């Protein structure tokens, strides 16, 4: 989360694919009365300060990008989720379906509203992440383990801000992520879990094994056997809401020279993944928060893939040509150099 911004996957809309994915992902969550589309192209920011809509808008972008990058028949080796969005990496790994991974997004949305559990903030720590929860006060502890040198925390606004200040006074990198007013991957998450399994339950009923290639980061390694990591049954995502993200620990898998493209909306986790791999690692954004045309940074993305060696062609993103060409067509022999 906190990467939605007003006006998101407009420009994308245009190519064939991606509006039809948003298309089925609105008649996937067509009952509850939430279209998708109309959250798009809604005019107002406040469309996406809604937990439900950020939620649901998120997730259907990120299962469109996967399905443009599916239809150039790019196959992924490794698949890495952080916070929300472990959905999307499912859906990716084909454990999970298009409309299961919508419902249980939305889903997850709404019994979080439901909660109405006292504010929640989260601000990013440059400290890291053994003298930050160790110096946590009471009621805060480690968030996301973003890399060694941030850490976020989660809990009550009060001992929140209180520990920012402090540390800002250390002229420590402190900074307040937008949580939409609440907290995430803490005790306070605790209380809406029997609700939202029963919920996802209601919503999974073939639970499928997890991929190799997918790396649990709710999951600590040692546990990476366990029932839970088995099959992404909605225990496993009701874990993932709940416990803390350790997102850090999975990038030491990372194979060197590995080329890591960011499915998301808005390319955030950019530094992080600079500061937190291989050098010989490469990053693409594939989006940018509130460029001018998104399908020109996508198709940018797409170009510097295939200057990484790796083999796309955009010809699928858009219609077939009819052939045979038309007559006049340019000669292509003479361009040839040797």
């Amino acid at each position: 989360m906190g990467t939605q911004w007003r006006g998101m996957g407009l420009s994308l809309m245009r190519l064939d694919r991606f509006r039809d994915s948003i298309l089925r992902s609105d008649e996937a969550v067509k009952p509850f009365g939430l279209k998708v589309s109309q959250l798009l192209l809604s005019t107002d920011e406040s469309t996406f300060d809604d937990i439900v809509h950020s939620f649901v808008s998120l997730t259907a972008i990120q299962i469109g990008l996967i399905d443009l990058l599916s239809c150039m028949g790019l196959r992924p080796d490794g698949i890495v989720g952080h916070s929300l969005g472990e959905v999307a990496c499912g859906y990716a790994d084909g454990c999970l379906s298009q409309e299961e991974a919508v419902l249980a997004a939305y889903w997850r949305g709404q019994c979080i509203k439901e909660a109405h559990l006292p504010p929640g903030a989260m601000a990013a720590v440059g400290l890291s992440w053994e003298e930050c929860k160790q110096r946590c006060p009471p009621g805060v502890v480690p968030a996301c383990h973003n890399s060694k040198d941030t850490v976020t925390i989660s809990g009550p606004q009060a001992p929140v801000f209180e520990f920012v200040e402090q540390l800002r006074k250390e002229g420590v990198f402190a900074k307040e992520v937008r949580t939409g007013g609440m907290a995430f991957h803490s005790y306070f998450m605790e209380a809406i879990a029997p609700p939202l399994l029963q919920e996802l339950k209601k919503v999974i009923r073939e639970p499928k094994p997890r991929s190799a290639r997918w790396l649990s980061t709710s999951i600590p390694e040692a546990q990476w056997h366990s029932s839970l990591a088995r099959t992404s049954s909605a225990e496993y995502n009701v874990n993932n809401l709940v416990s803390p993200v350790l997102f850090q620990e999975a990038l030491w898998h990372v194979p060197e020279h590995a080329v890591v493209l960011e499915i998301a909306p808005h390319a955030l986790l950019q530094a992080v993944l600079k500061r937190g791999l291989k050098p010989s690692c490469t990053i693409i954004p594939l989006m940018k928060k509130d460029h001018r045309d998104n399908l020109e940074f996508f198709l940018a993305g797409i170009g510097r893939l295939h200057l990484s060696g790796i083999d796309a062609n955009p010809n699928a993103l858009f219609p077939p040509v009819e052939f045979p060409a038309p007559r006049g067509t340019p000669l292509i022999s003479p361009l040839i150099k040797w």
